[PDB]
DNA sequence: AAATTAGTTTGAATCTCGAGCTAATTT
DNA sequence: AAATTAGCTCGAGATTCAAACTAATTT
């Protein structure tokens, strides 16, 4: 009765297609299209964050929307990220959002 | 100037950049929309395994299998790195 | 009025780190 | 042959955690 979402279909995209129609591909996929893109326009370039980079585009749009949902309660935002409530503080902080 | 983007298409069919936190933004935004007021739990952990499978799958291709210069790239330890690669069974 | 949340501290537990070593692999 | 990397181990330092609490806010 119930149909198998696999975890890469949760999170996802609306993409247009090669008979242009509008299909949901992953959101993984965008973080891949992303890096080959970013390491296309390295030359050679040293990179020392890359980790830190990525983490900072991904935690601020999610800090970002689950604070919306909660309309402002860092309790409950907690709750559903799944961390502590000063460590979620400590995030807020971090990028301006406190 | 954003240096992790993503490639779009407009109705025009004139491609144009924009920024992955784009993405990740709509991608919650649907997610939310389809769960109607069911309870989220883990969404931290949900979101950064989405997130960090790809990286590392991405680094590792660049740096051809190398350990030890991907770590270096990423900006964190080799054992941390390793430690990821075996939690996403990439070993 | 009661209930919940914000803001804060404290210490325990978990993670991340560099460092250090040898065997295997690449150069 | 020399050089680098993989796979370990061991603390040390940093981070996340849950408890506590009271003031402030929301219900």
């Amino acid at each position: 009765m119930f149909e198998q979402r696999v975890n890469s279909d949760v999170l996802t995209v609306s993409t247009v297609n090669s008979q242009d129609q509008v299909t949901q591909k992953p959101l993984r996929d965008s973080v891949k299209q992303a890096l080959k893109n970013y390491f296309a326009q390295l030359n050679g370039q040293d990179v020392n964050d890359l980790y830190e980079l990525v983490l900072a585009e991904v935690e601020q749009p999610l800090l970002d929307m689950v604070m919306q949902y909660t309309r402002g309660n860092q309790t409950r935002a907690a709750l559903m990220m799944g961390i502590n409530r000063g460590t979620l503080r400590k995030k807020l902080k971090k990028y301006g959002m406190n």
